[PDB]
């Protein structure tokens, strides 16, 4: 898929607005991944033992996990389509190493376009949320033919 450049405009707009604060953004997202999927936190070896939210918001490993995921995220987004390079040490470790679905990387997805919708309303309206969720598909969608070169799931 081709996202134009408007969509891409719509993108960055919004994602100029997380960077403001990335480690906030990041603990928001990680957590409503965890609450809603509960399993996907299972994956995370150094804080899997988190019991409660309370216990989420207060983990400095957990944040440091956030920031890694949202700011790799952002340098992806900003290439806008041109990613090959940076998909590929992530798609193997990813398939090879940690062994993530694509079926959570949907999830999380779904815990961004929810952290964004609400943090900023103003500016993720229809068109933006639109064009949020095309630029993820393609990520997705990418990441997958890539997991399928490397010999990972489907
Ligand atoms: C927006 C999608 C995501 C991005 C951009 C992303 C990015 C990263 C990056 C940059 C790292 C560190 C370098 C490396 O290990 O490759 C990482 C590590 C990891 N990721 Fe992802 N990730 C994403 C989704 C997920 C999801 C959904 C899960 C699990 C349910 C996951 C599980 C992990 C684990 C287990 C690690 C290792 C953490 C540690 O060092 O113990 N990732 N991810």
């Amino acid at each position: 898929m081709v996202l134009s450049e408007g969509e891409w405009q719509l993108v960055l707009h919004v994602w100029a607005k997380v960077e403001a604060d990335v480690a906030g953004h990041g603990q928001d997202i990680l957590i409503r991944l965890f609450k809603s999927h509960p399993e996907t936190l299972e994956k995370f070896d150094r804080f899997k033992h988190l019991k409660t939210e309370a216990e989420m918001k207060a983990s400095e490993d957990l944040k440091k996990q956030g920031v890694t995921v949202l700011t790799a995220l952002g340098a992806i987004l900003k290439k806008k389509g041109h990613h090959e390079a940076e998909l590929k040490p992530l798609a193997q470790s990813h398939a090879t190493k940690h062994k993530i679905p694509i079926k959570y990387l949907e999830f999380i997805s779904e815990a961004i376009i929810h952290v964004l919708h609400s943090r900023h309303p103003g500016n993720f309206g229809a068109d933006a949320q639109g064009a949020m969720n095309k630029a993820l598909e393609l990520f997705r969608k990418d990441i997958a033919a890539k997991y399928k070169e490397l010999g990972y799931q489907g």
